[PDB]
């Protein structure tokens, strides 16, 4: 009924939108890990009368449910969509998108590593990305690659228009006490990888992490502060 949607609020299967802003959603599902259930969140960007799509909804099934209910609650065309890391709750679902004709992206570092893992592997490598600092063009938002931090080819998504920044799984919400799945992480590099984010996105308005609530820039120190104490 409006709040933003928790773990225990969506099923698993299903999906829920959230508005962030004109023309910016952000998409939550819940999915079962090594036996524990979470929720994960994606965006939704519209570009023209298309929309773009940030992360899968962390599986197959789950990806199905989140593109009929784009189409129940936007009832604009799915064309592309970016994988931000080779994780399973970003590319878990790509072959979902791309047999619904869905063109999926990611940068090559993320396509290499979801192969070698076993995961699902975007079709068209973003290039232009592989220097931390680095920012592209891709639709109506920017891609930005701010080195390694909840994995070494994690990107974050900025959208312009409505100053929304989605930090991806590098960025951790407010709640977070732990620094979350860090298997693959790089907790020396992670907190000059967020200054890097909080220097390249000072107007940021609206910071949507990975996993859990969106709030305002807070979320970057926040997620240094974890990630810091996590070595610690
Ligand atoms: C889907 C994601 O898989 C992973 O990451 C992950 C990593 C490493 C392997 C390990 N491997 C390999 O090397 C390998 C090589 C070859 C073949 C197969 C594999 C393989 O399987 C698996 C899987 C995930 C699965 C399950 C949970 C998560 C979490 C998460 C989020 C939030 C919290 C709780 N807090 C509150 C909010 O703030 C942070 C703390 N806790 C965890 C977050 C995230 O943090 O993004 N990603 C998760
Ligand atoms: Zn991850
Ligand atoms: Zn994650």
């Amino acid at each position: 009924s409006g709040e933003y949607p928790t773990v225990n609020e969506i099923p698993v299967g299903e999906v829920r939108l959230y508005q962030i802003a004109d023309g910016v959603w952000s998409h939550i599902a819940t999915q079962s890990f090594d036996g524990a259930v979470y929720p994960s969140n994606g965006l939704i960007v519209r570009d023209g009368d298309e929309l773009l799509l940030i992360d899968t909804a962390w599986g197959a099934k789950n990806t199905a449910a989140l593109l009929a209910e784009i189409e129940k609650q936007i009832g604009l065309p799915v064309t592309r969509a970016v994988s931000t890391h080779f994780h399973d709750d970003r590319v878990g679902g790509v072959d979902v998108l791309r047999a619904a004709g869905v063109a999926t992206y990611a940068s090559p570092s993320t396509r290499r590593l979801a192969e070698a893992e076993g995961n699902e592997i975007p079709t068209h490598s973003l290039e232009g990305l592989s220097s931390s600092g680095d920012a592209v063009r891709f639709g109506p938002v920017e891609l930005f690659y701010p080195g390694a931090a909840h994995s070494t080819d994690n990107l974050v998504v900025y959208v312009p228009s409505a100053n929304v920044l989605y930090g991806g799984c590098a960025v951790h919400e407010l709640s977070s006490t732990s620094a979350g799945n860090v298997a693959d992480a790089d907790l020396a590099e992670w907190p000059t990888s967020v200054e890097r984010i909080q220097k390249h996105y000072p107007e940021a308005e609206v910071v949507i992490p990975g996993h859990g609530l969106p709030g305002g820039l807070d979320l970057l120190q926040h997620t240094a502060n974890v990630v810091k104490a996590h070595k610690n």
